[PDB]
């Protein structure tokens, strides 16, 4: 039931950085949304690590993740990043995007249960081909910025088809900034750089609570150069600032 | 309970540096490994003041007085004692700004029977709700020790209070006060006032800190007769926790 308005003035912040991307920003609910580009707002892309939000929920729901206090122990074998070579809580693994932890969660969940949950969450094209431990990173799964906002709003409201306690558990894991009347839940993603004009995708999704208001957001951008990765926070921040939400 | 606690009087340095009489209780992992500057004061019961918004919020949710985590507590536009309270507030907002009148109305609606029931179920201090339903934690007879605060918070952390897990989770997110990728603080302050002649008020800071895969539970109180000393309720514990390598 999304109601969305195109506002091409937001394109300034992309064009100033020679970047192609979309920002969707909704006030209170998906009935009051704006975007710089309607067409791209509905275009589906590889979720990358933004898929740890659904994956954590499904883990809890299935019993793969035993409870909120579980520690994912590092077996000691090297990993693609330093940051990942250590024991991690659920929140820690999410916050540092510890892919290998979530690969193992995915394996244990299995195709049948994963498929069933992505249908219940209306999560993108509910594809999941590639492999069970890679579909959100290099497989066939795709989701739009619009669909991300709708999924995040359902989570915010405990309306996903999952227990309210599992949704709350995953929510505390997403907190990224906290103040007395200002709270951010958010998740980044990054697929990799890409072969000229087969670029990778970067994401920042989440919600901002300020006084008694809530704002849902999703940003993606084409990225062919890892140096441009911080733009996935600066471009949305700048927009949200010009809208007086922050800054 | 089963607390194991050790007195470490080297911690007194931060108190005597500021001429403060007070206690810090700090536990690693569980209440089976705690330390304090003052074992006697660690067990001494004080008025909770606004630290009582943690049990009160849970009880509000449990009884249905607070309908859910998204309820907005609207200001009627009439003078409130602090400017920071003259606005509509979320549950988190009301906790974070210690909006006494929001919680007073919650307490009245909970009522004496249900309030007494939950304080027993939580083993919350002396469980004495005398003094009036809307002010027993501010000026009445309720009293709780730093030791008991740490045990209550540990139960909350673990979702082991006698309350729904969802209600405990709701109040936990309302208490988050500092967030980083592997470092997270949940906490609450309180301040009873400046007291009377020979009869100081009390100030609190209680909470827990998650760092990597560890958790530390803490409770601080101090005697206070002058509002200008109020920042010490955070600065003293912070320095102790810094010197143990936990933060900063």
């Amino acid at each position: 039931h999304m109601s969305i308005t195109e506002n091409t003035s937001w394109n300034k912040e992309f064009s100033a950085e020679a970047v192609n991307g979309v920002f969707v920003l909704c006030k209170s609910s998906s009935k009051s949304c704006a975007t710089n580009d309607l067409a791209r707002a509905s275009k589906e892309y590889l979720p990358a690590s933004t898929f740890k939000i659904p994956n954590a929920i499904i883990g809890l729901e299935t019993g793969v993740i035993k409870n909120e206090h579980q520690v994912f122990k590092w077996d000691g074998k090297p990993r693609a990043m330093k940051q990942w070579e250590r024991d991690l809580t659920l929140r820690g693994a999410i916050q540092v995007s510890a892919v290998p932890v979530f690969q193992q969660i995915a394996r244990e969940v299995g195709e049948v249960r994963m498929q069933k949950y992505l249908k219940k969450f209306s999560y993108g094209n509910q594809n999941i081909s590639g492999g069970i431990d890679k579909f959100w990173l290099e497989g066939q799964l795709r989701i739009s910025a619009v669909n991300q906002v709708e999924f995040l709003e359902s989570l915010y409201l405990n309306k996903l088809s999952a227990s309210k306690e599992n949704q709350l558990i995953v929510k505390e894991a997403l907190v990224t900034e906290a103040a007395p009347e200002y709270l951010v839940h958010s998740k980044t993603g990054f697929s990799g750089v890409g072969t000229e004009s087969n670029p990778g995708v970067a994401w920042w999704v989440g919600w901002v609570e300020k006084e008694t208001e809530v704002y849902f957001f999703a940003f993606n951008m084409d990225i062919d150069n890892e140096s441009k990765l911080p733009l996935r926070k600066s471009i949305p921040t700048k927009i949200m600032e010009s809208e007086g939400i922050i800054g």
